[PDB]
């Protein structure tokens, strides 16, 4: 396609990062906002999810069980949200200043952008 | 696990974007060298995607193909780059200011956060 569509999110500020699960659901990190909405395929209510303690989300991705993964600007750290419970964990990175992106691969393991560091770790589940 | 590898990437400058494929290629946006870097899966040495005129790129993702695709946050512009080529392509979004995130889902569709403009777009293949 040569023309783009608008996603019907609303009262966005400054959204830093997406992700897209298998079903098509879109996660957006609304940077502006400290919060992260989702978006399923063909709907007009968007849903803000339940991560807690967040100082600024600056990256996102999602795996194959739906768990979302986010990085945390101010708190320096990573956390996921597990899909059904809405369990927050904080993965046990360490030192990382700034992480900004964020990616999973199909073995669970994360990677993370450590911006203020300059490198990239990663971290099996 | 308890533990976090920091992956031999070398002289990155504030990165911000990381993406990894099926293979366990690892790619990072090295945003202040202007470069998208990758690293194949137990590889000692980083390669430089071969991008043309990219400033201040952000945000990075990788379909199951191995395209490679890069929001070039300074040129308001998300570009992509097949396995293996040589020539990246501009995808033809329209009207983006300080573009950040990037996904692309299994049927091959790119949203992208359009951070200055409070918005997310989407592009078919």
């Amino acid at each position: 396609s040569n023309t783009q569509t608008v996603l019907p999110f609303t009262g966005l500020n400054t959204p830093n990062g997406v992700a897209v699960d298998s079903a098509g659901t879109v996660y957006v990190t609304d940077h502006g906002n400290n919060r992260v909405v989702k978006l399923a395929a063909g709907s007009n209510t968007q849903t803000v999810l339940p991560f807690t303690g967040l100082n600024t989300p600056n990256g996102v991705a999602v795996d194959s069980a739906g768990t979302v993964y986010v990085t945390d600007h101010g708190n320096n750290r990573v956390v996921k949200l597990a899909a059904g419970s809405n369990t927050q964990t904080v993965l046990p990175f360490t030192g990382l200043n700034t992480p900004n992106g964020v990616a999973v691969d199909s073995a669970g393991t994360v990677y993370v952008t450590d911006h203020g560091n300059n490198r990239v770790v990663k971290l099996a589940a």
